[PDB]
């Protein structure tokens, strides 16, 4: 279930973080231009970049924290607010986050692993709603 998935993802955090983030940029190429140092690089070129590994680790580390603090796949309003008030995410709309979770849920289904994809779908949707409520457009 959801709680086991957080353990699975944490167990190989860099590998999952990089793969899902890559699935996200490739499915939604417009989102690549938010990350200027990732423009014009192939999957393996990005995986050879130290800063890509580091960034993706930190993102999925935080996502797992929010997921672990969540009750029944609903994240904390203060966790949502953190994402909304952050300098780096100030010029985003909830649409960017929705796309990340589509790519994440798709990835889970296409993998061979027994991920609880429906719980991650709910989690994504509840996070998006919590982002709107905190003032994200
Ligand atoms: C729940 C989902 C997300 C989480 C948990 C998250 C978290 C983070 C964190 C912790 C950082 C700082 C990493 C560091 O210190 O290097 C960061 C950077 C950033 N994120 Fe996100 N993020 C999420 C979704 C998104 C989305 C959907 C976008 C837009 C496509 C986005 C755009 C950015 C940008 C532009 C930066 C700054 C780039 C840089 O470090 O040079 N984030 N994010
Ligand atoms: C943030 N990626």
């Amino acid at each position: 279930g959801f709680k086991q998935d957080i353990a699975t993802i944490r167990g190989d955090l860099r590998t999952y973080a990089q793969d899902i983030f890559l699935a996200f940029l490739n499915k939604y190429p417009d989102e690549r231009r938010y990350f200027k140092n990732y423009v014009g690089k192939s999957d393996q070129e990005l995986k050879s970049m130290a800063k890509f590994g580091d960034h993706t680790e930190k993102v999925f580390n935080l996502m797992m924290e929010v997921a672990d603090r969540a009750t029944d796949c609903v994240p904390l309003a203060s966790d949502a607010n953190t994402l909304v008030q952050d300098k780096q995410h100030s010029s985003l709309t909830t649409g960017n986050f929705e796309k990340l979770f589509v790519a994440l849920v798709e990835y889970m289904r296409a993998s061979g692993q027994s991920f609880d994809s429906q719980s991650w779908d709910r989690f994504g949707k509840n996070l998006v709603s919590a982002l709107s409520s905190a003032g994200m457009k």
